[PDB]
């Protein structure tokens, strides 16, 4: 841990890259908006929020690629890169993340993305939520 | 054009495997030489640079050297979500402590990074074929 507030930093951010495994254990990388929840016990773990964009679709048809579901480990990176490397500074989360069609989860998802991004004042959120229980947390500066 | 599109971006994110299997990531900037040979997969090169590390011997070496297989992602991201785009290289890795690969990396990122114009680098470079290419945009 670098001495700045790393999960403030990482909460902040507007954008961050998730790695999930392939079937055949292989990394995979998409790009993510979310939100992080702060723990309301000292000792408890951040959970982290991200919805998926769905269209209106049958129950069960239409298939995604990726496992998360398979393999439940994820990582999740902020960098605040700049063209000056004084500037530099990243932070990443390791955990495990559970993917929610309804419920709780779900639920507080779309209230915190709602809280922390504007853009969804226009933009729908109807999709399921994946939440990362976070159990490592690391960061770096210049 | 995705490819062109990811090597001009300043940064990537790049994800290796732990040795448990799991996920790795660490920013790296990085240059793209796409050869002028048909059949032949882009190579991505990122070294072990003068930014601030207690130690040449970082994870993601470590990591390659055990399995090959990664993944380096380039976002282009806004507050406008219509500009947002991304483009998602996957391949084989190879750490390079020394050789031709080490000098081909070191003038590669030279040229893409003025930053780097007047830093001593003497750490291993990294080189990844690229198997797949994947890419969205908005
Ligand atoms: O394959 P797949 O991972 O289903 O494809 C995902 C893409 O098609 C595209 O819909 C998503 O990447 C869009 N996308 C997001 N799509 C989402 O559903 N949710 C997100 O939080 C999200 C964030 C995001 C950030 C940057 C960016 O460039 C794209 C983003
Ligand atoms: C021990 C070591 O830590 P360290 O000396 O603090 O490493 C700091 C480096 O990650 C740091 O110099 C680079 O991230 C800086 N850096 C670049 N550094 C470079 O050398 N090359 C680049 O292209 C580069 C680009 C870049 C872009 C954005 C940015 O924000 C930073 C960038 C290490 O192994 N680091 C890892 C990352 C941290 C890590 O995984 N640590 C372990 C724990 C340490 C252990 O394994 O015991 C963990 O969290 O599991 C690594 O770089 O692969
Ligand atoms: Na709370």
């Amino acid at each position: 841990m670098a001495e700045f507030d790393a999960v403030t930093a990482f909460a902040d951010a507007p954008a961050a890259v998730l790695s999930t495994l392939n079937a055949d254990g292989a990394p995979h990388l998409v790009p993510v908006v979310f939100a992080v929840h702060v723990p309301h016990v000292e000792g408890q773990p951040a959970r982290i929020y991200t919805a998926v964009d769905a269209k209106r679709k049958t129950t069960r048809n239409l298939r995604r690629l990726a496992n998360i579901d398979r393999d439940s480990r994820v990582s999740l990176l902020v960098d605040h890169y700049s063209d000056d490397w004084t500037q530099l500074w990243w932070v990443r989360a390791d955990g495990v993340a559970t993917t929610h069609h309804s419920g709780d989860e779900v639920a507080t998802g779309y209230a915190l993305l709602r809280a922390k991004y504007h853009q969804y004042e226009r933009v729908s959120l109807d999709g399921p939520v994946i939440s990362v229980e976070v159990s490592r947390w690391a960061s770096w500066q210049a």
